[PDB]
């Protein structure tokens, strides 16, 4: 409607859309404009500047004045002596009242009329029909007469200004009739208009509807189009308002907000991780086949398969942290860590305790610490889920280093003291191995395990250290190498020292 | 540690009251930890028994 309604006035669209001197400084008009529909629905001073009210006020004052005056009894029609002076001074003061009332006429015949227009400072006035006086439209009516914006031209180029008129028909004086027509016209061209108003002058926000849309319009200049600036709300800007590439505002570009990946790297990483877990399972089967010469008695078949189930319980964290951080990730992480940890190293150290008694009842020591670890997962798990899944803190976090973003599983002071557990439960065995210093068998099994223990203490301490130190400025790739590296190092090691000799 | 490093000042507290019908009463209170505490005491003395 409004869009198709723009193909209305040729050599005026510069005066309409640009509101420009192309249709004004040089464009043959030979006709005044007409807002009888080029306005809003009708605004009728319901969508009003105050100036409308001021104009109507002076109008109605003069209207009542002349009506009651003409309603004076015995209407003489005495236009001879001085009544002409009264009407002349009246129209002078009239057009002198409004600084933007350009021309105005007043006719009274119960063809000739008084008129005046602002030349520079005086009311260029003469007893001749001018400004406005529509006896024709008053007879057609046979209230006041609203009017239309215009242009300073009837058979000429439309000069500066677009003229909106106010007009009325002089009610006569014991009945009434049409006895005159008085009307003025003011410049409806320096009149601020609103394309994005809720209701205004034919407000159409046809530049920013929804697509990250806001209209932050150009408020008051005058009767000019293209005066409704729009804003591109939280996305890109290339009359283009666009989204972001992601839920990541400040999209001066539509660039991405995440780290660059190294997928090809990650494939082989995971494959090699499966390699080690394959070796784990495989060697468990190796055990359950070849169980009948020295190793079987000195080293429990049971206790071996314990350790391997440990390693297979253990290697998960890697395959985890290739995948994305959901909160359900982090918890499995804590699960696998502590379970593989205790389940292996308990049996390890207990063998040595038994050795030490031979110097001078296994599982009824081990199931204890497995118990305590069960308890722990439960306690901490519930204390985060039931009471912190929703309320206060967030675990899976989108943390940013510098330009980019990355998700990750986060920490808590809990896992600090957990690492410290690792410290001490090894350090026991370390005391153990040290003072048990010279003690025989055809294996140097104690030297083997003691090696494991010194290894893991120093090195798993380090791994936990270099994760907790600077996690808040990590990418999601350097970390993975860390996990891969330390777990392969220490634990493939601590497999091999036990398994290697027990073939040859 | 959980208290003294996270929820000391930031978001939560313990000095805390509820109401019977429309009247006030403050106290300390609980979370899941005291639950697990109890269950440990239980099992410990079970072994003793």
């Amino acid at each position: 409607a409004q869009k198709l309604a723009e193909e209305v006035p040729m050599d005026v669209a510069s005066y309409l859309y640009t509101g420009d001197s192309h249709q004004l400084k040089r464009a043959n008009c030979s006709g005044r404009y007409e807002l009888a529909g080029l306005p809003g629905k009708w605004p009728a001073l319901a969508s009003a500047h105050p100036s409308l009210h001021r104009a109507l006020d002076t109008l109605t004052h003069a209207t009542n004045f002349l009506n009651v005056m003409l309603q004076s009894n015995k209407s003489r029609e005495q236009n001879l002596q001085d009544d002409l002076d009264w009407y002349q001074a009246l129209v002078w003061s009239l057009l002198e009242g409004e600084p933007s009332i350009s021309r105005a006429a007043i006719t009274f015949s119960t063809q000739v009329f008084l008129q005046a227009t602002r030349e520079e400072s005086r009311i260029l006035l003469q007893d001749l029909s001018s400004s406005a006086p529509h006896l024709a439209n008053a007879t057609l009516e046979t209230h006041f007469k609203w009017s239309p914006p215009y242009l300073e031209c009837e058979n000429g180029s439309y000069k500066p200004g677009w003229l909106v008129t106010l007009s009325s028909a002089i009610y006569g004086l014991l009945v009434p009739e049409f006895r005159g027509v008085m009307k003025v016209d003011i410049n409806l061209q320096k009149v601020d208009i609103d394309q994005c108003s809720s209701d205004g002058w034919f407000s159409g926000t046809h530049k920013c509807h929804l697509n990250n849309s806001e209209c932050m319009p150009i408020k008051g200049l005058g009767f000019v189009l293209g005066a409704y600036e729009c804003i591109c709300k939280a996305g890109f800007y290339h009359y283009v308002c666009l989204p972001c590439r992601e839920g990541c505002p400040f999209c001066a570009d539509d660039s991405p907000c995440f780290v660059q990946e190294d997928k090809y790297l990650r494939l082989a990483i995971i494959s090699f991780q499966a390699l080690c877990m394959l070796l784990d399972f495989v060697s468990m089967l190796v055990v359950y086949h070849f169980r009948k010469a020295k190793s079987i008695r000195a080293s429990g078949l049971i206790l071996l398969e314990t350790i391997l189930f440990g390693s297979l319980l253990l290697y998960f964290p890697v395959v985890i942290l290739y995948f994305e951080p959901s909160t359900f990730r982090c918890i499995l992480l804590r699960w696998a860590r502590l379970l593989g940890f205790a389940t292996v190293y308990g049996t390890v150290t207990l063998k040595l305790h038994r050795v030490l008694k031979v110097f001078l009842r296994v599982m009824r020591m081990l199931a204890v610490i497995l118990l305590v670890v069960f308890w722990f997962l439960i306690g901490w798990t519930s204390s985060v889920c039931q009471n912190l899944e929703k309320q206060i803190s967030l675990i899976g976090q989108g943390k940013t280093s510098d330009h980019l973003i990355f998700n990750m599983c986060l920490i808590d002071r809990w896992d600090y003291m957990t690492a410290v557990a690792e410290f001490l439960f090894l350090l026991w065995g370390v005391y153990l191995c040290y003072a048990v210093r010279t003690v025989p068998s055809a294996f140097h099994e104690p030297r083997y395990m003691a090696v494991a223990v010194h290894n893991e203490l120093i090195i798993s301490a380090i791994f936990h250290t270099i994760r907790f130190v600077l996690a808040s400025r990590l990418q999601s790739d350097w970390m993975l190498m860390l996990y891969f590296a330390h777990t392969h190092l220490t634990v493939t090691v601590t497999i091999g020292l036990l398994l290697i000799p027990k073939f040859s």
